[PDB]
C-alpha cells in the first residue's frame, strides 16, 4: 500500500522543578509535577500512518479530524509513551505501548482533545 511521509515535532513529557502548591506544602519527589516543555524535543520527525481513524467532531456544519492512527517512526527516533506529537498544526498523544516491527517504532496516536 501507499505510504506518505507526514512531518511531526514530538515533546517528552518532564518532571517540573518542585514548587510546594497549596499552602505552598513542600512537594513530593515521587510525584513531580509532569508537563510537557514549551519547544519541541525533537523536530520535523518523518512518520507514516497506518490504521486511520477519523471522527465527526461538528456538525451544521460538518468537520471531519483524525481521531488516531498507528505511528510508524524511525528506530532512530526517540518515542516514549505520553508523547505529545505536532502533525499539521494538531495534538497527538502516543497512548498504547510502543513496539518494534519492520525496523520501526509502532505506536497509536490519539486526538488530544479526546482524552
Amino acid at each position: 500500500r501507499q505510504m506518505l511521509i507526514h512531518r511531526c515535532d514530538i515533546y517528552h513529557e518532564a518532571a517540573q522543578a518542585p514548587s510546594a502548591g497549596r499552602f505552598g506544602i513542600p512537594a513530593d519527589r515521587l510525584q513531580p509535577v509532569i508537563s510537557y516543555p514549551d519547544t519541541p524535543d525533537e523536530q520535523d520527525v518523518p512518520c507514516y500512518f497506518t490504521e486511520k481513524t477519523q471522527q465527526l467532531i461538528q456538525e451544521e456544519p460538518d468537520q471531519t479530524v483524525y481521531h488516531s492512527f498507528l505511528v510508524h517512526f524511525p528506530l532512530s527516533a526517540d518515542i516514549r509513551v505520553n508523547d505529545k506529537i505536532i502533525w499539521e498544526n494538531h495534538k497527538y498523544i502516543l497512548k498504547l505501548p510502543k513496539r518494534i516491527r519492520h525496523h520501526h517504532w509502532e505506536v497509536v496516536a490519539v486526538r488530544d482533545e479526546s482524552l
